[PDB]
């Protein structure tokens, strides 16, 4: 098996139940919600909800947000397989995540997506599928760049026949070009701030709005 | 030894060097600035900086802001012997750390506290310490909850006699009377919300201006 494409949720290591009150929460939106948008992925998708406005571009288009920080390509397979697409109708999907699958190859990454979008092809055949890239990450150039770029390149190819599969690369251009990017755009060279993720948030509105 | 009080730095196992970039960067806000006041610990300082209003309570304090999500007592403890103490005088460091201690029993986190309390009072002596107490995670009960009361317990006795030195129990009720937190307080059950941040900046803030 590729890791990346079994689903597998988070064990707990640490005590306190988090990861799983997270699914269980978005398993309760999805049974008493009815939305037309539903984001899932890693802490790029969650802090959206916070750290950007939301409520000014995504909240209008009746949308659940599914982000979970620490999350891989797996566990965002999992988490969909086992109650966050039941009850629901969405138009659209949109997926964000894969920066965090740290010992998974560029092309076992790609493996991952793809099978996020081949299972809401199958439980929610209905709606479109924006695949956001992976962002650049690192004050510096470093292996993880590269990599990041591997999985876009490889997503990219795979999606581009999918009619109903939509590639995004949402990044306005955050390395510079003396290598590196700004705290201001992302505070720990991972994480958007409110800056970093204006142009992020503008890139998706745009597509979902053409989409939808 | 304890290994809450033996400074180290966060190993790189995922190739970006972020850490080392954000500590180099405090270094460097050190070297080139002059804080009244200087914010050191794990995300729930960080991100004081980004998801609270940060600009309004704490900005006019002339303050800097060393949280780093993820770090552990220890972790502090070597950024403060690091670089990030030079060139400054701060009348008072505030820290926050000791929630993602895990592996540590609850009496090792105190000495970890403790061993950055003694930093602090050795490196910057006129400074005041503001500790703030851990906060309670997990949706219901669960055993980090009781672990971080009982750290807290153990640092107010330990700072109870320490004259510049002031324990500070933020919390405002989190943990509801049926065992919950709210996901309106805190998104993901340990990383405040806005809202959440409202009174636990509110306190902190009213001790500085006590203080200072």
């Amino acid at each position: 098996e590729n890791p990346a494409s079994k689903p597998t949720p988070v064990q707990d290591v640490q005590g306190d139940g988090r990861w799983m009150s997270l699914h269980h929460r978005f398993v309760a939106d999805s049974k008493d919600k009815e939305p037309e948008v539903v984001f899932i992925g890693d802490s790029l998708v969650q802090l959206m909800h916070q750290c950007e406005i939301w409520r000014e571009l995504f909240s209008p288009l009746h949308a659940l947000n599914f982000g979970i920080g620490g999350d891989s390509t797996q566990h965002v397979l999992w988490r969909l397989e086992n109650g966050e697409l039941e009850h629901i109708r969405p138009k659209i999907v949109v997926v964000w995540v894969g920066t965090n699958n740290h010992g998974h190859t560029a092309e076992q990454v790609t493996g991952g997506i793809k099978a996020i979008v081949q299972l809401v092809n199958e439980r929610q055949p209905q709606a479109r599928v924006v695949v956001l890239g992976l962002l650049p990450r690192g004050q510096h150039p470093n292996p993880l760049r590269e990599k990041n770029r591997r999985v876009n390149e490889l997503v990219r190819a795979a999606l581009a026949g999918h009619p109903r599969a939509h590639f995004l690369d949402a990044d306005p251009g955050f390395v510079h070009s003396d290598g590196t990017i700004s705290h201001h755009d992302m505070y720990d060279y991972l994480h958007l701030s409110r800056l970093g993720y204006t142009p992020v948030c503008r890139a998706l509105h745009s597509l979902l709005l053409r989409l939808l």
